[PDB]
């Protein structure tokens, strides 16, 4: 506000959400 990712930073999950690049990201 964050997710920095992958792309992409903005918009989230309600209270989790998921983002990987291409391996692990899981969150």
């Amino acid at each position: 506000t964050e997710i920095r990712v992958g792309v992409t930073i903005r918009m989230r999950x309600s209270h989790x959400f998921w983002v990987q690049v291409x391996k692990e990201f899981k969150h």
